[PDB]
């Protein structure tokens, strides 16, 4: 009766492996959004009505 | 009865290898999303309604 | 009887690595958001309307 129950991963992120030598970057922003990195996001669950989840780079303008 | 139970992996992201050598960005942005790199998203469950799950570079802009 | 109770990782970030050697960044920011490095959100449970979970590089400019 060995396991009987449970042995699993859930929303799980692993063995992410980077090697970035060079960004000679010149990066410029007015108002607005830049990612440039390594970027892990693990969940299990997210609820709600207009909810964002793991938004990345992300520019939001509502006329509302 | 070994292994009666679960042994899984349900929304996983494992064993990513990224090797990026030079970028000389010149990165000019005006009032906008750029994404410039290694973005892993794991997740389970997302409910709700207008809801946004994993998003990257997004532009939302309503007149609503 | 062995196990019959779980042996579990739920919303788990683990063995990331990152080899990250030059970055000669001119990074010029004017009302806006920039993400230059290792983000790394693990999470069991986000709940709410309007809720943001885990935002990287956001800008949010609401006219309501």
């Amino acid at each position: 009766v060995l396991y009987v129950g449970s042995k699993t991963k859930e929303g799980v992120v692993h063995d992410v492996t980077t090697v970035a030598a060079k960004t000679k970057e010149q990066v410029t922003n007015v108002g607005g959004a830049v990612v440039t990195g390594v970027t892990a996001v693990a969940q299990k669950t997210v609820e709600g009505a207009g909810s964002i989840a793991a938004a990345t780079g992300f520019v939001k303008k509502d006329q509302l």
